[PDB]
This record gives structure tokens, sequence and C-alpha cells, in this order.
């Protein structure tokens, strides 16, 4: 095998086409399925897999009660083929309550994180074996992307932050070759809070769109340079804006430089990705909760501040159904490289209260240069049928 | 690997021999099994698989209730090895409430269809990745074969129709190379309604036998020419006739040209396939409902209109057991290429009412140039034992 | 790959060593497991598998009730790796209520039999595809070995009989190359009833020890000559005798030529195999029922009639636990070829009556030229814990 | 492939990083999972597996009651990929109530032991087939390591003992090449009881740290010489000491030569491993029961008697949670070979009494030359939620 350099143009995409649904919440009411969250999907050169941090339990289990917590000693990274739900035959690739994974073209690499919030460690496992690790540098919930990392020429760059959720933090960009941390560069530029980045290649670099959980409603952009470990950060120009809580279509702004300070605190993992001076983006249709999910292209949203002229919108999940996190993922074609995205349809505690567990299921679309139609592909689980 | 051209004579078949049964409805009363329908089987060069559109649920699940619907956002295409039932480890290859699959000799290709009836999209997934897509052209339930598509020299031809179930429609024949739609030809000839074709190679072409859900009791024939995308359509000559509702053996006709207008409206997917001027065919023994299933050769049924002299009949399912859809599938031998067929034994709502779910199981026979006996291989599930 | 000729001496074996147990009946009371019977084990060149005709159902299923029948349309041949029990992920290789399987060194071959007793067909499936078939020649339960067939230089010889269980029958020896019946030779010699042979190679031939269900307590020997399809049949010399019902140690005889007429009617599949003029053999310790199972070498039992001087006995299953069928199976070593055997530990209806189902589990030993100890490895399932 | 010689320096390790957790006890309350104990983990050249002697049953099974016994005819060696729990699809590699496994670089080798305590046999299975066996030499519970054996240049050396648990015994060191016992050397040196050794390579030799169940609180060291089958035995120098019952930190000693006679009787499998004159070691934090588990380096603990100056301690399991057995396991890197360890978190009967079963789950760490943090990764199963 050869390492992937991802060099070949991004494919011109008309919009997205349905690609895979898993129905985990539906089946759980008739089969032992894992209780998960913060899922993501990524692919080796031959096929795609689906990851998700489980809750060290199945759904029809007493231990499911109160899984409305992001951090416990039992969350491990699950990894199945795209399409096969997380049943009991599913493998727990490592102990992790925060992860990332990518395949350098030769082998997989997972960065799994567990430990006390105050002093967690992050194991760098490469090709089966545990190759390196690192401890918390700011002693405050060392966390990573929660989606696919990216590698070019044998070097995978994952980004991680440690510090305050709603205040200054410490974002570092890691360069790991074959499981070994060959370099660490610190965040630079104008971004004011970087949590869980959705990253993709843009030869010869990697580009991220993340979550400002402190003062931003607009999304931080984080540009990595693999040539010299340089970093730069900004915000997306679109006045449309894709974080939740969001402000409002008429009343939302972004100058491409600073956290718009409009309902900035709190967030949700999401993604976006350029195209010329355009921006393909996605977001929960709601600006208060995570419900429904539409996507659209913002003409001039990658280069002109406060641009709000959209075209090509699509409803993936209807406005009155639950949405959640979401992230990009690239797949390579015979001629270019398409961008795809998944969306975590979360169920259970918080909104729903008939139950005490919290899990989710997924749905995944992929860019297409062709024609497509209309639909809404929600979780589809009658909450009254469900256990607990 | 090399692409398949399927060139080598059709094997002379004496009748069919049993090949695989799955017992899904039986096991479901003692194990988490999927709720499926519209199944089909097809094979890569080394082994055969079994497909079926699931109902985004298992049978002993509350979500099973009311799965007497062909279209919901949760139907995804399931794919297992021939013989292994659709258990929870089963992979959902894509979101689809109407599909087709074939393997060009190098990789699999699935055409999965979901969306609103009024505006559905059809994703063309090839070798793991989503390579193309298309939207509904007549805005009325864009649907496809529901059985194996066929490829020769790297080009797979799937046929699809969109329009009225019981009235004029819009049938198009798609030519896709490596997931890419390289051409679309429209239906031509005398056929008056083409739904869910059962197709097979006949180097250098592909031949289909489908369902006329409007004015035909006789079956439409659809002949594709891969050399120049030309199309032709007719009807099977046999006065025997294989659609249901069917007329009656004494009172059924077909001139090989026009929908016999005998109880034409409604139908069921089925198959048939020539041999010289003969026709190997199959059908539910009932002409009112889908019950029992016999097969036979109609001497002169491929060339002489209203020919009803049969020979070699076989009962696969006895007259007083449930039948359903059915389709062909070719497998290549050391010297020729055999034709096989499956039969969807459907259970649950509509006929049976003790329950609220609807699923099925399969059974599959294969042409044999040898000797064989007698039997009936029905679903075999005591409906009173079954959940709900 | 190359076809196997099995040429290399039989290994000198001191006795048997434990090789694999599956615990199916135990687990069934805490997990969806198949209801099977007439199991057997065999191996491709890299690893061993376990086969068994299921009963188209799992054990904790209402459909399990009354599975005390050898013939129904739903029995299919199950095939797992040696050690993994028949769970729902298990593949049903074909429809069969009587089978055999062997691997010519290049691919597997299964001969599966189903149909009406009066007119059954036997499908010859080779390397995934259905290559041939045959109908019942005597119209009375066409049945086969129920254990591994053997191939040398690409030719697999399976034996089959059709006729009366307790009266004259019609035994034929089949020669199949790559799924194709290249020749049929009829039984010859002095054997008077041949049912379910346990066969093994003895380059350049194949040798069988079977069941005389009519007039024999002693076992028929069936010698196949691959060089010219010649056949010969006799009986084992040992006055010890290994069929059940058996007579008694003091009062049992065999002249190596004719069915000893001592409690001949009825039987059970078993095995034995020579070594010089010696005979390694196995049998239920009981001569009335199938209970317990011991093995021993009979010095001079392969060449001298009514020889009863044994040595090396071993208890595999203690006298007061259930036994059942059993058969040989050869595995090739770096220098010779060892013989192994399995034993069907059957539970449920007939003897046990707390339940209505009937299934079994297995245990398998293998010849060893080394030291060994003592034990008894019964099913071990508290019948009162078990469902139904 | 080539046989492994393991030649390349031991990696300098800063401490351990989390590597894999399985959550078996948690899931068992919501899914059919095996009842196991005495687990271990080991790896072929591409990936790691997890082994464990099951109890011929699943946890939510009546047959689980009273599995507080180390020896019954149904314990078989289970083998899954590291991370996938022992579900019903799990393979039982052989019948065994005491085992060991290693992969010579070309194929796996398992030494499985079952039989009467008084006269057990030990099957040596190599590469699928049963290659050799041996009987009990002292007629008193022939038992082996219960963790990974090690091979260099095609020769695997497993050690086994037979005799009195709390009195003189008979320890033998076995040299097996490709499943064949090519030599047996007897224990030599000053060790006074060797049970269940944790062994690892130290080219050109193998080194073991075991359990003195008779007069030692300190651990026996067993040094094997592959060059000439020579053996030597001693005790670890650290005055810290790692057996349980242990004495006390202030009041515990070891002169590197003789069983310290401090609470020597009884024990638990554990491990340790040098580094210069240092000793990386692990142990239940309790010295009375198996609870909690910490690890630390004892400066000068490999060369100076009664050395108790520790550094780098880590809590893997907190003091008030259940611990159990534990063992080493080596994995090879691009430059050196890291040492890892697992820890059996046991639940059920003895301590816990709400239930009648006894099983466990695991957690596994691996040496790291990098940074790490803090945590405790216990079983995490609410015993009141659990079945029985
Ligand atoms: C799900 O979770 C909660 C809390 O669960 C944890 O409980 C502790 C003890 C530990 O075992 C841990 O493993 C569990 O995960 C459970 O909540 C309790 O439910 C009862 C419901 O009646 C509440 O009783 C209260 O008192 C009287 C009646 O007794 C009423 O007047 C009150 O209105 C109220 O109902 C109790 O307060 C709950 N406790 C808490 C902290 O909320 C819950 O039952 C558990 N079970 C399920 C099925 O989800
Ligand atoms: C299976 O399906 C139907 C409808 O299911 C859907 O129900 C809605 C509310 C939603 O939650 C969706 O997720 C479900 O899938 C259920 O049918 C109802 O069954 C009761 C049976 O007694 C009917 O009650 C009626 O009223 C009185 C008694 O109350 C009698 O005199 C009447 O004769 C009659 O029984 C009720 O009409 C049903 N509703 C409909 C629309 O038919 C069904 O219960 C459900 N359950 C199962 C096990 O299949
Ligand atoms: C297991 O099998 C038998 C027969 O099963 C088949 O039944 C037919 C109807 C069909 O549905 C098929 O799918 C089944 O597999 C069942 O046997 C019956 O059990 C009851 C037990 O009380 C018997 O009742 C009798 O009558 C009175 C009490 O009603 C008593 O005085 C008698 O002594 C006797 O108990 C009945 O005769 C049984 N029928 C037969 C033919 O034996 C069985 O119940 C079924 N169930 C289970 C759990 O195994
Ligand atoms: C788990 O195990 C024990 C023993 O199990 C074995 O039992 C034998 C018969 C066999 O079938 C084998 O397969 C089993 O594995 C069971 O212990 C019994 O439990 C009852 C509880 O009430 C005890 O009754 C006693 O008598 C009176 C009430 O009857 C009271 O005053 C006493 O205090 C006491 O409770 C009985 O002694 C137990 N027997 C023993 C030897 O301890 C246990 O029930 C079983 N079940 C479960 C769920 O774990
Ligand atoms: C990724 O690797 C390739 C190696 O082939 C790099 O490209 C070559 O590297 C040097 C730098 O100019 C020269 O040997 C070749 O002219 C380069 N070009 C090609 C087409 O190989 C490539 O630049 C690397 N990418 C990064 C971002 O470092
Ligand atoms: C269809 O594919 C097969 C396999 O590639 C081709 O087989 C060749 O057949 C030609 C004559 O048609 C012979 O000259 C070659 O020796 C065969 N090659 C192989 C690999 O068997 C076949 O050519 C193709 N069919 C056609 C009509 O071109
Ligand atoms: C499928 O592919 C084969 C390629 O080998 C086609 O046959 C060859 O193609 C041209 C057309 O005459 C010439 O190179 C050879 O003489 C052809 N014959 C053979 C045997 O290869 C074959 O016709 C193609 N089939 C179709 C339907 O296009
Ligand atoms: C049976 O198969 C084996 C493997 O193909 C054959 O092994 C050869 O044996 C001959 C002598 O019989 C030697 O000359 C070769 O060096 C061996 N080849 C291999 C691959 O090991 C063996 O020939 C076959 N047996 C017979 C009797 O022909
Ligand atoms: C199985 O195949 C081998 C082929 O190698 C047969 O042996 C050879 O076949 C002929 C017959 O004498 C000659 O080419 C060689 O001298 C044979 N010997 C060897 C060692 O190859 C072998 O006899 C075949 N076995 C049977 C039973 O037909
Ligand atoms: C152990 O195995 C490795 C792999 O086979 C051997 O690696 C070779 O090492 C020698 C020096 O020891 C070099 O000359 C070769 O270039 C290496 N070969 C490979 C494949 O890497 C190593 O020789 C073996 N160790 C010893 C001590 O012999
Ligand atoms: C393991 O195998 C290697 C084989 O390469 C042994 O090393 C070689 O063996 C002899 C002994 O000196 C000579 O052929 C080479 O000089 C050795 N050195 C190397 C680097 O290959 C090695 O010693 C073996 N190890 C043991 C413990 O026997
Ligand atoms: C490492 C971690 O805890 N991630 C969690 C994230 C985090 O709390 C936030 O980033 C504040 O910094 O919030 C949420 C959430 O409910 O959406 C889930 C994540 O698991
Ligand atoms: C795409 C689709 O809906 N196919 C459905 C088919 C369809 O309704 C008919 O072709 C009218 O055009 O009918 C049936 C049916 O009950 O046999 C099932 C199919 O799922
Ligand atoms: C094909 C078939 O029915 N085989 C059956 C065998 C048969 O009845 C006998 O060989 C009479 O000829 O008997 C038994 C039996 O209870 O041991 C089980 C077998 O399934
Ligand atoms: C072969 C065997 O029985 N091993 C057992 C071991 C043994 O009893 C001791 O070594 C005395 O010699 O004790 C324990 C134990 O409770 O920790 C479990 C082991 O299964
Ligand atoms: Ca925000
Ligand atoms: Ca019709
Ligand atoms: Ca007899
Ligand atoms: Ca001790």
């Amino acid at each position: 095998v050869e390492y992937r350099n991802w060099s070949k143009p991004q494919c011109q995409i008309t919009g997205f086409a349905p690609f895979s649904k898993d129905n985990s919440i539906r089946l759980s009411a008739g089969g032992d399925i894992w209780v998960t969250r913060e899922p993501y999907v990524s692919c080796d050169p031959v096929k795609c897999y689906q990851f998700a941090l489980g809750q060290g339990t199945t759904l029809d289990n007493k231990h499911s009660n109160d899984t409305v917590h992001d951090r416990i000693p039992h969350r491990t990274l699950l990894m199945n083929e795209l399409g096969v739900p997380f049943h009991l035959g599913t493998r727990q690739v490592c102990i992790a309550w925060s992860s990332s994974s990518c395949h350098d073209g030769k082998a997989w690499l997972h960065v799994c994180i567990t430990g006390d919030d105050k002093n967690a460690t992050a194991s760098f496992i490469y090709d089966g074996r545990l190759v390196d690790s690192i401890g918390s540098w700011s002693q405050n919930i060392l966390r990573t992307q929660e989606s696919e990392c990216v590698c070019i020429n044998g070097t995978c760059t994952v980004v991680m932050t440690d510090g305050s959720a709603s205040g200054r933090a410490d974002t570092r960009i890691l360069f790991i070759e074959e499981g070994k941390i060959v370099h660490i560069s610190p965040l630079a530029g104008s971004a004011q809070h970087v949590e869980e980045c959705s990253c993709y290649p843009r030869y010869p670099g990697v580009r991220c769109i993340c979550r400002d959980n402190w003062k931003g409603s607009n999304r931080p952009v984080v540009d990595i340079n693999m040539e010299d470990y340089s970093i730069d950060s900004s915000y997306v120009c679109s006045g449309l804006v894709g974080d939740t809580p969001r402000n409002d279509d008429r009343s939302s702004n972004s100058n491409c430089r600073d956290p718009n300070n409009e309902r900035g605190t709190q967030g949700v993992k999401g993604w976006a990705f350029d195209n010329g001076n355009d921006l393909w983006m996605g977001r929960t249709i709601s600006k208060d909760l995570r419900s429904g999910y539409e996507t659209f292209k913002v003409i001039g949203g990658w280069s002109t501040p406060n641009s709000k002229s959209q075209i090509n919108r699509q409803v993936i999940v209807d406005s009155d159904n639950r949405s959640g996190y979401s992230g990009i993922f690239s797949v390579e074609g015979k001629s270019c490289i398409n961008r795809c995205f998944y969306v975590e349809l979360i169920r259970g505690r918080k909104q729903e209260t008939r139950v005490w567990w919290t899990s989710n299921s997924i749905v995944v679309f992929c860019g297409t240069s062709g024609t497509y139609g209309t639909g809404s592909w929600p979780d589809g689980a009658n909450i009254n049928f469900m256990p607990i």
C-alpha cells in the first residue's frame, strides 16, 4: 500500500444524495443494541465504517438509565462497517469518551481519550498497537474532534483542546506519523474557541470548521499547513450562520474575523466546506434546539462577510424531529474527492423523558453532481414503544 | 479481475433442483430477525448473496405493527450471504424502498431509491462509494426492478419506471458504467406497462420479463441491446400466462404483441426465460391470490402465440400456502450459464390477521440438466406461535 | 490450489485426545441456538467446520415442539467453524434432511437431500453453485452418509442408499468430480444393509464402516476403489461389535462375512477404522440405548473373526449420560493423516420428556500418538433449567 | 511468513496508557454473554485477541448458578478479537479448564487442559489440528500458565505444574515446535512453588514471574534458556512484594532467593518485568482480597533485595472495586517491544452474593514512553441490576 496524499480536485456537487441509514433506535426495542452518542463515519480505501462512543451498555439494560453523561470510565470507541448497527458482536477499539480516527492509506489510527476531567490521558493507537499517549495540558477535560482526522503523505493531523467549555481554552494541533506525535503546533489567528472540528483535506492542506462554545454563533475556521505545521484560524463569512443556539436569519452576522457574539455560548458539532467562494453548509433547522436539519449553498459565503443569499437547500431531517451533532467525511473517486456528511439523530433524556437512557442513530448523505429529489429521513422510533 | 461479458451458452435445464431456504419467519418467533419484503438474490463471481428491503425493524418489535406499506423513510437494502438470515449483524447497504444490484465482475453496484413518491431520488452506489443519482422524472413513485440488474463488459443496465401504477407510465432503461449513468434509452415496442423486470443476460444482450400492472395478464418482454442502447418490448406468447390476477387456463390468451386485457390491472413480480422456442416459466398456482407456486415448460411458448401445451411442471410451494414475488438470477458454470429463481413466501397482514406485521422468507431453486423429484417447500411458520 | 490425494501413512495413534466441545444445549437455555441433529465435522485444508441438519428453528421457539422427526421441508444443512455454535448468524448452506460434505482440496462439495420420501431429489452443490442432482431410484427415502465424503485427485465418492430401512435396499456409490456425477457403481460383496457410512481415505482408496439397520449388529464394511469404481462389502471381524442394539460382550459374534443376525434390526451411525490387523472403534457403552460412549482397540479385530481381546479403552461420555450418532473425519499432518471422531450428544424427546423439542450438541476427539488421561465430557445441560 | 525471534530491545516505558476495556459484566444484563474467568490477551503479528475459559454457558442462563468452580467438563477456551466481547458467535477453540496460547509468527498454538484432577490430559493443538498431548505426571490437577506462552525461532516454551496447590509440586517446562513436544526440562533453582507464570521474551530467552501458592508472598522468577533448555528460578527482589495475601509495606521482605514465608499460602496470578535493575510491577492494592489495582516502578527492585523505593505508581482500578488475576503480554514495535498487561475484574459469588454466578470482564493497559494522566477503570456493573 501507499499513504494517501488526497491530491485530486474536489468534485463539483449539486447537493447531496442519501447514502446510509442505520435505524439503531428502532431496532433497540427488539434487539440488544449499544447505547451510543457522538458518532462519526470514515473510510479506509476500500470501504466505510461507522464509529460512535458507546456507553458501556446496551439499550434494554438497567445500566442504560442515566446515560445523559458524556464522561464515564466505560465509554469505548465502537467501530462497525457502514450500515451494520452496533450489536453485541461490535468491537470496542479502545477506551474513549472522546475520539477521532483516520486511515493514512496504510492503516487506521484512533486517538482515544479517557481519564479524570482534571487529568486525562489520550492514547494514540496505530495499526492495532498502542504507539504513544499524552496527558491533559490544561487540566480541564482534554477533548478531541469526535469525527475523522486527516492524513497526507503519512502524517495525520488531529486537533485537540483542553480548558474551559465556555471561556478561554487551549487548542493544539497534533501531527502524528504512524501513531507517533511528531509535532505539536498551537492555534493561531482570530478564532476564539475551538471545540470538535470537522476537518477535511484541501491538498496540500487540511481545513476545519468547528464549534465556538463560548462567544460564537458563527463557526471558527482552522487552517492547517502540513508543509510547516503552520496554523491559522478565522470564522466563516456567511451571515447565514450554522451553530445552535443561533440568532435568526435576519439578525445574524459574521465578518469572517471575530465571534459574532450573537448567542455564542453553547454549540453543537457541525460542518461546512467551501467551493470557490461558495459555502456548502448544514445545520439543525432550529436555532434554539437540535431539531430538523437542512443543508444549502450560500453563494459568496466563503469570501464575502455577512453573505446570506442561499440556493440549493435540502431538508435531510424535517423541522419537527430530533437532530444533533454532525460532521464531514471525504471519500476519493476515480477523478475527484467527494464530501459527505452524517447527522446524529439523538433520542432519550433531556427532551424525551418517558425514558432514562440517551442514545442516537444516524443517517448519511454524500455530494452528488447529479439530480436528486426530496425527503426527510428521521430516526423514526415511536418513543412509547421503546424500553424503560 | 475482469468485467463479465457472460458469453457462453445457456445450460439445457431439465427442471429445477432445490438450492437454498432461509426460514426467517420460523426463527423470528425465537430470535431477533428483520421485517423484510421484496427480496432478491444475486451473486458475485465466487458466491451468492440474498437481498431484501427491510422495514427498519425486527419482527418482535412494537415498530413491526403496520409494516404493510411499501414506502417509509426507514426501508434500507439488506445484504447477506445466501443462507444466512437477516439477523442484527446484517448490513444495511443503503436507504432504499426500491432496489436492484448486480456485480460487473469487478465490484457490486446497487441502485437504491427513497424519497417522497412525488419527488424521490435514486442513488447509484458503486464499490462502496456514492457515484451518481437521479430524481423522479414523472413525479409519481420512481421505482426499479426489485431483483438483479445485469452487466456485460463493464456496463450495467437497470430499467426503471415512474408514473401511474394502473395507467400509462414512463419506463426508462439506464446504462451505468462504474456507478456513472452513461446513457438513458426510453422503452420502445408494444409493451403497455413495465414494472419490476426480471432480467437476465442473453449475450450479446439482456432480456427482461416484467409486470403489466395496468392492462396485462400476459407479461411484457423488454429486450435491451447493449451494442447501441436500442430497446424493444413485446409480450410472452404462451397462452398459459403468468401474472396474478390471471384469467383461467382455458380462457387466457396472448398474441405476443398486446396486453391481453384479461384481468390486466394489478400484478406481482415474476419471471420466465426462453430456450429455443420454449418458455421456462413460474407462477403462483392461484390466479386470484399469491398462493402456491408451480413451474413448467411451455412447448412453443416463446414463439407461437397462445401456445398452451406444457410439459415438466413442478410444485415448489403447494397450492394452499402463501407465495408472492419472484425473480430470475443467473450463475455462470464451467461451460454454460444456469438460470435460477427465488420466491418470496410472504406472511402477516392482508391475508393473515392474527398479526400486524408483514414480512416473508425465501426459497430458491436452480436449473438442473439432471434428475429430480417432488416436494413443496413452504414458509412453514405456525402463525399462532408467532409474536403479535 | 491442488486437489487432495491424501497420500501419506495413517498416523500411529495411542488413543484419542479431546479436541472441541460446543455446549449448544447448555447455551440454548440462555440464547437463540438452532435445533439440530445428525451433526458431522469436516475440514478444508486450513481449518475444520461443524455441520448439522437444523430443524428450521431455534430452541426457545414454539416451532421447536415436535422436532422428533427426521424429515420436514425446513431442515437445511448448517455450517460453522469448529467451535462456534449454531447461532442466528449461522448459514444454511442448502435445503437438506440428509447430507454429506467434503472438500476436494480446491472447494467444498455438499450433497443435500430433501423432498417427499417417495420421490426426493438430491442436489449436488459445488463451490457455491448447483452443479447436478438426482431423483430417488427406489422411491423410499433416498438418504446419504450424514458425515464427511472423501475425495482423491478431484473425485469425491459419496455413497447413498434408497429402499427399506429394515429390509433390502439399494445402495449406490457415487463418483462426483466438481459437482458432476461422473459415475455410479452399485454395492457389491456380502454386506446386507448399508446406511449412513462413516468413510475415510486409505490411499489409493476409500473405506467405509456403516450401519446395518436390518439384520446386523456387526458393522458392514464398504471398500471403494477409485481406480476403477469397483466396490466390495463385508463386515468387521471384531466379536466385540459396535451397533446398538448390540447383543452382549460374551454373546456377540462376527465372522467378517455375514450380518451376525444378533439383534440386527435398528442401529445408529458409528465408525471404526483399521490399523494393521487392529481395529480402533467406538460405541455407546449401552447395547440397548444410546448412552455413554467408550472407545478401544481390538487386537486382531480387523483380520480375525470374533476377536474380542481389547486394549486401550477410553470413556468419552460416561455410561449414564446420552450418546447418539458418531462418525470419523481425517485431518492431514506434516507427515501422516490422523483420524478423529465426533459424537452426537442428543437431548429432548424420546428419552427426556419434560420437553417437546429434540436437539443435541457435540464433542470431538482426535487420535494422538502421545499420552492422555481420563474424563467424561457429556452434554451437561440440566434438563429442568431448559425451555418448554 | 517467518517465525518470531523477538530480537529488538524492550521499549523504555514511562508508565501505562489505557488500551482496551470490554464491559462484559455490564452488557450481560442486556444481552447473551459468556460466563468466563481466568482471561488473558495475546496477539498474532497483525492484531490482538482476548481469551478466557468460559463456563459452558451464558450469564442469563440457569446453568450459570454455581460457576464458582474452576473445573468442569464444559470449560472451553474462548478466543475473540481484542475488544469484541464473548457473545454467542464466539468460538470455543478447544475443551480446556486451564490454558495458554501464543503465535510462533506463523500460526497459533493453544495448550488446553481438561480431565479428572487425578488424571487429566493436555492437548497441544497447532494451526487448527491436534498435534500432541500429555497426561498428568503427578496425578494432582495438571495446570498451566493461564496467559500467553512465548516462542522464538519456532519453539514455544510453555511451563506447567502438577502436584499440591499448597505444598510441593512438579513444575516442568515444555518446549513445543509446531504442536510437537520436542523437549521437557524440570524446574531448577530456588523457587518453592510455581503456578500460573506470566512470561515474556528477553532475547535470547524467556522470563517468567509466577505465583507461589505455598510459602511465598514474594513472586518466583523462572528463567528459561532456549539455547539449551536450561532453567533457573529465584524470587523478585523488591521488598514491596506483589502476591495477595501480602504482608504489609513496612513488614514485607524478599532476599531474591527464598519464599519470604510471609503469608505465603494462597495467591493470585500476577506479573512484573524488569528494566535495568528496576522492576515494573502490578498488584491488587489490597493485601487481603483482590480489590483495586495499582502499578509502579521499584527503583532497584530487580537487583537489590528488599528494595522498597517506588516511583511512577498508577491506579488502574480504585481500591474499593474488584480486581483479580492479571498477566503480561508483549507486542512488537517498529523499533522495540512493548509490554502490556490485562486485569481480570471478577464479579459474582464469593464476595458478591446477590447472585449465584461468577464471571468477570477485563481492562488492558500498555507501556508508553509518553505522558499520561489519571483514572480508575473498574467493571462498573450495578450488581443489583444484574440477573439472578
Ligand atoms: C432511573 O434512575 C433514577 C436514579 O437512578 C439511580 O438510583 C440509584 C439509587 C442507583 O441505584 C443508580 O444505579 C441508579 O441508576 C431512579 O429514580 C427514582 O424513581 C422513583 C419513582 O417513583 C422516585 O420516587 C419518588 O418518591 C415518591 C414515591 O416513592 C414520589 O412521591 C416522588 O414523586 C418520586 O416518584 C425516586 O425519586 C427516583 N430517584 C431519583 C433520584 O430521581 C429511577 O427509578 C430509575 N429507574 C428507571 C426505570 O429508570
Ligand atoms: C397495532 O396497530 C393499531 C394501530 O397502531 C398505531 O396506533 C397509533 C395510535 C400510533 O401509536 C402508531 O404507532 C401505532 O402503530 C392498534 O389498533 C388499536 O387496537 C384496539 C384493540 O382493542 C382498538 O380499540 C377499539 O375500541 C373498542 C375497545 O377499545 C372496541 O369496541 C373496538 O372494537 C376496537 O377494538 C383500536 O381501534 C385500534 N386502533 C385502530 C386504528 O385500529 C393496535 O392495537 C396495535 N397493536 C398491536 C398489538 O398490533
Ligand atoms: C406441544 O405439542 C403438542 C402437540 O402440538 C401440536 O398441536 C397442534 C394442535 C398444532 O397447533 C401444532 O403446531 C402443535 O405443534 C401439544 O399437546 C397438547 O397438550 C395438552 C396439555 O394439557 C393436552 O390436553 C389433554 O386434555 C386434558 C386437559 O385438556 C387432560 O386430561 C389430558 O390428560 C391432556 O393433557 C393435549 O392432549 C396435547 N395434545 C396432544 C396431541 O398431545 C402441547 O401442548 C404442545 N405444547 C408444548 C408447550 O409443548
Ligand atoms: C442456585 O443454587 C442453589 C443450589 O443449586 C443446585 O440445586 C440442585 C438441586 C440442582 O438442581 C443444581 O442444578 C442446582 O444448580 C439453590 O439453592 C436453594 O435455594 C432455596 C432458597 O429458598 C433454599 O431453601 C432453604 O429452605 C427454607 C425455604 O425452603 C429456608 O428456611 C432456608 O433458609 C433455605 O432458604 C435451598 O436451601 C437452596 N439449596 C442450597 C443447597 O443452598 C438456588 O435456589 C439456586 N437458584 C438460584 C436462583 O440461584
Ligand atoms: C507528498 O508526497 C509527494 C511525494 O511524491 C510530494 O511531491 C514530490 O516531492 C518533492 C517536492 O517537490 C519532489 O520529489 C516531487 O517533484 C514532488 N511532486 C510530486 C508530484 O511527487 C508532495 O508534495 C507531498 N506533499 C506534501 C504536502 O508534502
Ligand atoms: C468473455 O470473457 C472471457 C474471459 O475473459 C473471454 O475468454 C477468452 O475467450 C477467447 C474467445 O472468445 C479466447 O481466445 C481466450 O483464450 C479466453 N480467455 C479466458 C480468460 O478464458 C472471452 O473472450 C470473452 N468473450 C468474448 C466474446 O470476447
Ligand atoms: C465485450 O468485449 C469484448 C472485448 O474482448 C468484445 O469483443 C471484441 O471486441 C472487438 C469487436 O469485434 C474486437 O477487438 C474482437 O474481435 C471482439 N471479439 C472478441 C472475442 O473479443 C465483445 O464483442 C464485447 N461485447 C459487446 C456486446 O460489446
Ligand atoms: C499427492 O500430493 C502431493 C502434493 O501435491 C504430492 O507431493 C509430491 O510428491 C512427489 C512424490 O510422490 C514428490 O516428487 C514432490 O516433490 C511432492 N510435491 C509436493 C508439492 O509436495 C504427491 O506427489 C501426491 N502423491 C502422489 C502419490 O502422487
Ligand atoms: C493421483 O494423481 C497422481 C498424479 O500425479 C497419480 O500418480 C501419477 O499418475 C501416473 C500413473 O502412474 C504417473 O504420471 C505417475 O507416475 C504417478 N505417480 C505419481 C507419484 O504422481 C496417482 O496415482 C493418482 N492416484 C490415483 C488413485 O489415481
Ligand atoms: C529476527 O528476525 C528479523 C526478521 O526476520 C531478522 O531481521 C534481519 O536482521 C539482520 C540482523 O540481525 C539483518 O541483516 C536483516 O537485514 C534483517 N531482516 C529483516 C527481514 O528485517 C533478524 O535477523 C532476526 N534476528 C536475529 C538476531 O537473527
Ligand atoms: C534464531 O535464529 C537465527 C537465525 O538467523 C539465529 O542467528 C543465526 O544463527 C547462527 C548462530 O550464530 C548463524 O547462522 C548467524 O550468525 C546467527 N545470527 C543471526 C543474526 O542470524 C539466532 O541466534 C537464533 N536465536 C536463538 C536463541 O537460537
Ligand atoms: C468531551 C466532551 O465532554 N464532549 C461533550 C460536549 C462538551 O461538553 C462541550 O464541548 C463543552 O466543552 O457536549 C456534548 C453535548 O451535550 O453536546 C457532548 C460531548 O460529549
Ligand atoms: C415501489 C413500490 O411501491 N413497489 C410496490 C408494488 C407497487 O405498488 C406496484 O408496482 C404499483 O405500481 O406493489 C407491491 C405489492 O403489494 O406487491 C409491493 C412493492 O413494494
Ligand atoms: C434419512 C433419515 O431419515 N435418517 C434417519 C435414520 C433413518 O430413519 C434410518 O436410517 C432408517 O433407514 O434414523 C434416525 C434415528 O433416529 O437415528 C435419524 C436419521 O435422520
Ligand atoms: C487449574 C486451576 O484449578 N486453577 C485455579 C487456581 C488454582 O486453584 C490454584 O492454582 C491452586 O493450585 O485458583 C483460582 C482462583 O480462585 O484464583 C482459579 C484457577 O482456575
Ligand atoms: Ca456557540
Ligand atoms: Ca396485470
Ligand atoms: Ca442393526
Ligand atoms: Ca502465596
